[PDB]
């Protein structure tokens, strides 16, 4: 319950998609393979082309929005040391190198009691 979003939500459904939504991948900036994530820009331009922002900063903005929702996080390299997640802030850059990923902690339905996909 509680749901302090609104519009966020309806851009989290869209991140939650792989077609219209975003798309994650590995970069490797610096070390590691860093599964399932996007380029800091990637967001902001997505975003942006989401019509959920007019310029980069709105992006950005909304971008750090989803973080603090607990719907992304920050991930090596660029964005990142002092991260705070109390107040709104806006703690996001808008590159390539910083990268971003999904927050595991959020609604994440899990077979319970349900027709479940098979395993390789």
């Amino acid at each position: 319950g509680s749901s302090g979003s609104s519009g966020l939500h309806r851009i989290v459904d869209k991140m939650h998609d792989t077609s219209t939504g975003i798309r994650p991948s590995p970069n490797m900036e610096q070390g590691s393979t860093y599964k399932k994530t996007f380029l800091g820009s990637s967001l902001v331009d997505w975003l942006i082309s989401s019509n959920f922002a007019a310029s980069r900063l709105e992006a950005v903005t909304l971008a750090s929005m989803l973080m603090e929702e607990n719907f992304l996080r920050p991930v090596g390299v660029r964005s990142m040391g002092a991260i705070r997640s109390g107040d709104l802030a806006e703690q996001f850059l808008d590159d390539s190198t910083a990268l971003y990923t999904f927050a595991e902690s959020y609604k994440k339905k899990v077979s319970s009691k349900e027709s479940g996909p098979s395993s390789g």
